[PDB]
């Protein structure tokens, strides 16, 4: 896709930048023991290079990983869009997809609790157009001129650099409490799409109104909304912060696997479409960032099928330097007057000259349009091109008068929707409109199932009960008492405040349908799920029953991986270095029951750690090969429990194991309030 | 120390940049619910600023933490060397030191197993003079131009970028077992050293020779040494993966909470002196930054006091850009001709034009020295000072000469070691005396305790069994066979490959002191331990017990955590955010045996969890008031477990659990 | 002075934009080029660039950052900072604020006013208001610069828009040039005049001092020197700048003739005891000293033999002495009041050819 930019280095011999081949081991020096010399320009090109690699990391999203894919069109949309990457049944359009966190540096672990990005370009033929989004569907602030306020509150208190990448202390909550617009994002975070199980099991969201303009001129209000094929599921937080410590890379490491394992994750393209004349129709204003319609309200539309089946080549050059705008937009559709949008809009073509360090930032292969580019734009720092046109003025004779203007009549130019108006005073006010930060989060809320909801209150809990401030823990519990009553004094058991009385203003009852994770159903595919099989070298019999299993699961997509004291034929991963966090499923088989009731090959107790752990959070468990009271005894888990396994027959036990990795999650092991 | 540039913004209404009142909160729209105005110059002044305020992360040692203190001098140096800040008793010196990984990015986890920087900037009378130390005192190559491939080994791999803050991939492993000048600080990487309890408790090495220059223009070869004086002590591996998740800002808080308290670090600054023509008298070669000189050898020489004391007041403008270099060095100390030094002088220069995006970087107020400037050098984006002479060349007559030439005789000129020569060929050559790569490393070993040298074989086993390839297993094999045979034997055991049979050119049996952490002793303090006590609110002798036993440690400087199930007066700490990585010893207060037999409130089994890890971590544990330590299956007569009636007693024999610090017994040891 | 970033966006209580949109898209870039200049954000950070009050805000970080910031909570809104820095507006801390009659109404539109569509009146009231050398001034400039112009297209264009400001301009141009004039279009043409934006119409400068006066003098003769030193002090006590022109440097000369030429003066006077200069030396190039008369009359500017011999300099520069602007006394006091007043007048207009 890129190939044309690639370079080889699988032959031939060192060179300098420049084509003069040289060496790159051994300083030049003034006999064998002496003072290196100036006049060494191998050195020193080589270092320079070293001295230079790294660039500013993203002000937000700064940690994340991208794949390349294609997005297919499942209909000539012509009926309510121009947009040409839209205009025909089966027609193929490039992409490259980044995901991240939000609030962390570049090395931060992927499975802390946050907002996740995901931002998507499509390399269309009609130029370059980015959905810019997120995996929750609304924002913390109403105005793109709060930004810095909200990411300095969530970012790192600025005298010692202390928490990364968490908002559990308390500036962020602070903010939050003094900023109630928040309420409805954080409700989101403080939920399991804070912790996604992976980039490929959770959506995304443009966030935004935005609209669809016909050629016609005619305009329809759209959300756009990327729906995973993967099915949506989510970590539990416990899990999650030892996940963040065994391994932080889990995120791309389980993205780029996938990938190269022929089983590319797959989002259906749709949006909302209403009418202009419903801006205001279903009880919140479109242009309000932190409202979702619910899809009773207004159904999703299918356009296309979005696929990553393409790892890249050079992280550097692809993933780290790929810079999205939501300023690349494309004639068909056209921004609304949100303004948390309408500064975005400014924030993304500035930032990029802090990253690239100059202007040519779109020159970059991973910018590069993939039609021909036709503008006066010349110079700068980095320019790549070498411009024939002498002549680079607007309006002119001396070349003929092109580039030609483009518009709506002539050139397939972008435009913005005709029928768009302003009225009134100059103002920065804030729309009345906007002024209920609480209803929508009990909604979502409401939404979730009992034991979602007392996961939610349970990440609360830990976070505020980190604020040292009092005083901002008393504001804390004065915004969610807004939302919900019940709420509040969930919370405030933990942190030894009372609640204050209820304020019913905001509350109701009602539910919207698709926000809850663990009320989605089972998962659609189980392939790529991890099975972790706990066996041992001191049986042969051992090492034959974790065989048999995975044969029977490797057929099914499953990644298997079989754990034993040390490496050997057959086995993937020794204890030292498995956990649970590893594996959606943990089984072990009879043989090795001996290492669950002390070596110096693992940590003292490790194996029964790892089963322990994987049911304490939520996992389908299990022994294979007939007893298994002596394992799941030591264990303390129910022989009886739901998605606790136990079978002599190896069919039969990864039949029922099976149903449970689609299950994901048992949720009766969770304690409620 | 930097009052002057500091800003204060307690009082007053919001500006401009340019001291113009603005507000900032929300945008200038056409109309209430219209579009924003490119006017608005609120809005862009802002969020020009917010778009642009990272700069580049450190090429190496991107992940670290700083503070500000005080060298103090124990006599009068003159003698040794014409150093301003070592010439007289007493005298003091600001410096700043930070703190660092070596491998990760920014945000990633102080906890990852690395080699870690230590840099120290004196801000002295003759110019700043930067110490850009590590903690293990041998680097990995021999020649500066290597840097770039050591680092690319042991970054993530470039097409994914895994894995991160880690050598446990294929292509370090790989470079290690075809560069085996690697192996001496593997070793140490492998050892406790790579994880160290915290910046505290771990040492300072200027890794080189370096010359002291006295006045004379006589010169003696020199190696710094920073010796802890809150002892050395280490995490073990298993605990410091779950604190890489539970707290990757783990060394950088205890740092902060220690400077806090009252209670800054303290090194003692120490140097190995010996004669220049005793550069090959010690079985190795001085130049070669992969050798140690054994303290047998050379005894430490005690320079001075290095305290840290003070706390940045915002860490961007401090932290993050400090920027060190080994060029900033001062009268009375040289260079050697070790060819990992030497590149390392170009490359500290180049680098902080990509850091600071301009040539102006000693301006910013972290950087400037406190002694007056007097030099030609001009312009330059982000140029911060108005130069009144505007004959800024030599030589001149209009400038009446001005500056002066500073050297050996007048100003007090930076003198290049009088006596330093050099002869022979211009090679790009490697001294057939830096040949032996592996003695060193075998003396490293020798010289770790059983349990020690245990754990150095269990942290090699880790990382081999997660590389792929197996030739790069086995060429990891060859080289750690030609150290020691049974380390390669021990290691090949975990990965289910035959250790090549032993070669004995290398192998010795001699140790060296000093370089041992487990062997070291206890701790000579106690203070800023921290101590978790875990309780219930579901008696009130549970809690009686807590408070007593908090009043009568933290009257020995000991930093308590009680731990309940929700907080309340005398509750710092839920279950639910409690975790025994956050503790250097725990206690369970009998009143709160019944937790330890679920809740809405914390993970099910999250009391016993935290009290079972800690013990099974090798850390002090004991219950005050049988039946929690049957529970937890941790053995009344254990070393390092406690169990008392009386709190007085109790206290008095952990404290010595802490000193103790880590429990090696609890560790199984091979064959 | 290389450093200085000045911005309309630089704006105060007191002031406000309107909705030119030229000025409107200004306050975008002049704020985004200093990031191109100084290399980073922090600009206004430049001792020149510096307000002379205190700075409140929550801007942080950035390469080059000067500032150390005490507030650890700079966000809003905040307690944990007590809600500062205050937010200012109309009502509170002397806010910065938008004119508030001003307001916005109609489609958003890529399209240009109708009221803006007037190019070619105001160019010919300008060109009404200039006086006629001044008028033919400007003709000269344009039939320099046009006839630099290669493309025959472009020039025949430029006369088409040339004729709609002005019919005798554009036929006075072409004349130069060689192509036509297109005919008369009388719509944009008028007789109207404005004052002020004349410069030959402003009449005598309203002081001469800093005005450069080159004596051109001669170290052949004793006497020439005595003269120049004479004029020297009696010009030099009003406020001129005086520079004594000789062969070679020494007490009392300023510059060689070398070194010396007419565009470094705004008025040139011989001493006549150096006529003989004005009829070869290897001290200067072939007739120097004649030339810098003769540009300086040639250019318009107040020119002047003092000592009472001037027919051998007048004659050999081709300037009569009967001209304006040209002096000739024998007299010091009496040249240097006439020549005070030339140099006012500044420059003489009536050595220029009309069309
Ligand atoms: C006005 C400032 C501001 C506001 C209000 C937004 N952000 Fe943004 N966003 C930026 C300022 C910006 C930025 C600082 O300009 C970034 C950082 C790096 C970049 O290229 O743009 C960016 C990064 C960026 C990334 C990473 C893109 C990538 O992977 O490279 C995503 C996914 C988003 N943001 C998504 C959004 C969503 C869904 C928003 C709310 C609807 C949002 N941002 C509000
Ligand atoms: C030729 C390249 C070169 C080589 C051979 C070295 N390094 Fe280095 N080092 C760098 C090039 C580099 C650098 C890339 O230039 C850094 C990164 C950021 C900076 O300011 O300098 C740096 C960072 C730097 C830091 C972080 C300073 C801070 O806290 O800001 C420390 C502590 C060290 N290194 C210490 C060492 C030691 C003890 C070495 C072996 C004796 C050494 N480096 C070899
Ligand atoms: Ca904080
Ligand atoms: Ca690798
Ligand atoms: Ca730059």
């Amino acid at each position: 896709p890129l190939a044309a930019y690639e370079v080889d280095d699988s032959t031939g011999y060192l060179t300098s930048d420049v084509g003069g081949p040289i060496q790159d081991q051994t300083s030049l020096k003034a006999g064998i023991r002496g003072p290196t010399l100036l006049e060494d320009f191998m050195f020193r090109q080589k270092i320079q290079h070293f001295d230079h690699e790294r660039v500013p990391e993203r002000a937000v999203h700064a940690r994340g990983a991208g794949a390349h894919g294609t997005f297919t069109s499942y209909a000539d949309w012509s009926n309510i869009t121009a947009a040409s990457f839209l205009n025909a049944t089966g027609k193929q359009t490039p992409v490259f997809v980044r995901f991240s966190t939000f609030a962390g540096s570049r090395g931060s672990a992927d499975t802390a609790r946050d907002v996740h990005g995901f931002a998507t370009r499509f390399y269309t033929d009609e130029g370059n157009f980015d959905i810019v989004g997120n995996n929750i569907p609304v924002f913390f602030i109403q105005d793109a001129i709060q930004f810095p306020d909200l990411i300095h509150s969530v970012k790192p208190r600025p005298d010692n650099e202390i928490p990364q990448a968490a908002t559990a202390h308390d500036s962020a909550w602070d903010f939050f409490s003094q900023q109630p617009s928040t309420m409805h994002t954080l409700f989101w975070a403080m939920s399991g799409h804070g912790i996604p199980r992976s980039y490929r099991h959770m959506d995304g969201f443009g966030v935004h109104t935005f609209r669809f303009v016909k050629d016609d001129g005619s305009s329809k209000l759209i959300k756009w909304h990327f729906k995973s094929r993967q099915g949506k599921a989510s970590l539990v937080w416990e899990e999650a912060q030892v996940l963040s410590g065994k391994n932080a890379d889990f995120h791309r490491q389980d993205l780029w696997d996938a990938i190269e394992s022929g089983n590319g994750p797959e989002w259906d393209v749709c949006v909302q479409i209403v009418d202009e004349s419903q801006a205001q129709a279903f009880g919140f204003d479109l242009l309000d960032p932190t409202k979702i319609i619910p899809e009773e309200y207004a159904p999703l539309t299918k356009l296309g099928l979005l696929k990553l089946d393409r790892n890249p080549t050079n992280y550097f050059a692809e993933t780290e330097q790929v810079m999205f705008q939501p300023g690349h937009i494309v004639r068909g559709i056209d921004f609304t007057e949100d303004p948390l949008l309408q500064g975005r809009l400014f924030s993304y073509l500035d930032t990029q000259l802090n990253r690239n360090g100059g202007p040519n930032f779109e020159q970059l292969p991973i910018n590069m349009p993939r039609v021909p580019i036709h503008n006066n734009n010349r110079d700068g720092a980095g320019q790549m091109f070498i411009h024939r046109n002498k002549y680079p003025y607007t309006p002119n004779t001396l070349n003929s008068g092109y580039p030609r203007q483009a518009n709506q009549n002539a050139g397939r130019g972008f435009f913005t929707a005709p029928g768009r108006t302003a009225s009134g005073a100059l103002v920065r006010e804030v729309s009345p409109t906007f002024n209920d930060h609480w209803s929508q989060p009990r909604l979502f809320f409401n939404s979730l199932t009992p034991v979602e909801q007392q996961f939610l209150v349970n990440a609360m809990r830990f976070e505020i009960s980190l604020v040292k401030s009092e005083e901002v823990k008393k504001n804390v519990l004065t915004q969610l008492n807004r939302v919900s009553h019940d709420v509040a004094v969930r919370v405030a058991a933990a942190i030894g405040l009372g609640a204050p009385d209820a304020d019913d203003t905001y509350y109701h009852n009602n539910k919207t349908a698709g926000v809850s994770i663990v009320g989605s159903g089972p998962l659609p595919t189980i392939k790529t799920l991890r099975v972790g099989i706990l066996a041992t070298t001191s049986e042969s019999s051992a090492l034959d029953q974790a065989a048999q299993l995975r044969t029977r699961l490797e057929k099914d997509g499953l990644v298997v991986t079989v754990v034993a004291e040390t490496l050997r034929e057959g086995v993937d991963q020794t204890y030292s270095t498995a956990d649970a966090t590893g594996f959606d499923g943990v089984v072990v088989v009879d043989g090795a029951a001996a290492l669950f009731a002390s070596s110096p090959l693992f940590p003292t107790g490790r194996p029964l750690q790892i089963f322990v752990d994987a049911y304490r959070w939520g996992k389908p468990v299990g022994v294979c090969g007939g007893k298994s009271s002596e394992v799941l005894d030591a264990a303390d888990v129910p022989e009886d429990g739901d998605g606790v396994y136990s079978e002599e027959s190896v069919d039969m036990f990864v039949e029922e194991f099976e149903k449970g990795l689609a299950t994901f999650r048992f949720t009766d092991r969770f304690a409620l309030d």
